[PDB]
């Protein structure tokens, strides 16, 4: 009779991979275990946004989320490997990593403090974005950048001498149209689906770095489930997993598609050459993190780009 309540929070749009991931695991876990189990979910921060999200695990007012893997610092130093910019050159290597045995052990990673990671959700590669070209490092001198609140990201755009503003997702087409910020980075699913686009005259293909995300919970809520029943939810956000990484690949596609075709941002490709000059600006930036992410998770992330 007692039905089971996941209230899922997330700060993006339906229309994107998380999006599609948190209503398919709704519709499914509603439809197969029939009702015992009900699943709100709530997008676009309509709940709980940045940060106020897992203050909110932690008290038990909300029961599952997908952060951006940019989003752990308080909880674990160890997953900020996943900020680094260009370690993965692609969501190819990241999946390699994230399974890996210590790839696998992140998801533990913050057990000590009452939350459990269930799974990895792929967005995909993030790019620049500003309201003047960025063909080459030089150019982001003293723009100032929106990150997500992630001390890595932060010295990433100081690295660069840039200016870098920690602010919630939701902010940011805000941040970007009032000039508070110049520029920032994403997915082109996140770019297009919160039409940042609009307030951004210039993109570069820079894939520079990732968004993914960890799903997570309460420990005290999941453990207390019925074994029968959290047994079959993991089974079920497994098959969502599958679904979301496929959701990932095509909506950003579409998104770069949707921003071209709107003729009013210019995208900018980068040679092999001009990309390795991006890099090679940015790299130093890895010093910074060594020591929080160990010598080992550094030479297991560098070894997923080798398939
Ligand atoms: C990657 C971000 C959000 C998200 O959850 O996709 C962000 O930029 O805050
Ligand atoms: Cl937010
Ligand atoms: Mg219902
Ligand atoms: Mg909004």
């Amino acid at each position: 009779a007692q039905p089971i309540v996941i209230k899922f929070s997330h700060v993006v749009a339906e229309n994107t991979p998380k999006g599609q991931g948190a209503l398919l695991f709704k519709k499914l876990v509603e439809q197969r275990l029939g009702g015992r189990v009900e699943v709100d979910v709530y997008p676009n921060s309509s709940l709980f946004g940045d940060g106020k999200e897992m203050e909110a695990l932690l008290l038990g007012d909300v029961q599952m989320l997908a952060p951006s893997l940019a989003k752990f610092e308080q909880y674990t130093r160890k997953v900020q490997i996943f900020d680094l910019p260009f370690l993965f050159d692609d969501i190819q290597a990241v999946d390699r990593f994230q399974r890996s045995p210590q790839g696998r052990a992140l998801l533990t990673s913050m057990q000590g403090k009452g939350i459990l990671g269930l799974a990895y959700w792929h967005n995909g590669m993030k790019q620049l974005s500003a309201n003047r070209p960025l063909l080459e490092p030089e150019d982001a001198r003293g723009l100032k950048f929106r990150v997500q609140a992630s001390d890595v990201l932060n010295e990433q755009f100081r690295q660069l001498r840039a200016i870098s503003r920690k602010m919630s997702f939701a902010e940011v087409y805000q941040g970007l149209q009032t000039g508070v910020v110049n520029g920032t980075e994403n997915t082109w699913s996140n770019y297009e689906s919160q039409k940042v686009n609009e307030v951004q005259k210039y993109f570069t293909e820079s894939n520079h770095g990732l968004v993914d995300y960890m799903v997570i919970t309460n420990a005290k809520f999941w453990n207390g489930l019925p074994a029968d029943i959290r047994e079959e939810l993991q089974r079920i956000m497994d098959e969502v997993t599958v679904q979301v990484n496929l959701e990932a690949e095509r909506l950003n596609r579409d998104a770069r598609q949707r921003i071209l075709a709107s003729g009013a941002s210019e995208i900018h490709t980068l040679s092999p050459q001009q990309r390795a000059d991006w890099r090679q600006a940015m790299q130093p930036v890895w010093q910074k993190f060594r020591g929080n992410v160990g010598a080992d998770l550094l030479q297991a992330a560098e070894a997923s780009n080798r398939p």
